[PDB]
């Protein structure tokens, strides 16, 4: 139990923010791991 | 068309982040407007 | 170490989605617990 | 004005949800456009 799930979200504004996020989170699995690591490094520089 | 929607999210980690968010976004409608305005002020102080 | 944090987000679209979310998540602490429980119940009805 | 921004988020749980999201949203720019389009198609199948 960890595959696709259904998220009931009320309100267009709310749905859109999460929908774009669902795409960002889901797509993060389709981005080459080595390329994500590099980004994490650029981000590791400063969380500010 | 702006009521509750269904968001298919794959991966437990992904689902949990959005699920907690769905709750935060949805609940934001149940928090007294005047009280949210006050918070926005405290937040308006600095986005840093 | 769990108070306010700084999140560096690149891209306006990205910043806005998270900013509105920061407000939703942060405000969730300002909404009466008993009132949130009631919502969670309405949400507990179905995650679909 | 649309580059990196700073998001002040209070509470570890809150910060973590948005932080992982900041990474997902930001990384979405590093994932080949043609590959994202394919995903969007798989997602276009059903929003349920």
């Amino acid at each position: 139990d960890e595959d696709t799930y259904y998220l009931q979200v009320r309100g267009r504004e709310n749905f859109e923010i999460l929908m774009k996020l669902k795409e960002s989170l889901e797509l993060m699995e389709l981005v080459p791991q080595p390329l994500v690591d590099s980004y994490r490094q650029q981000q590791q520089l400063l969380q500010r």
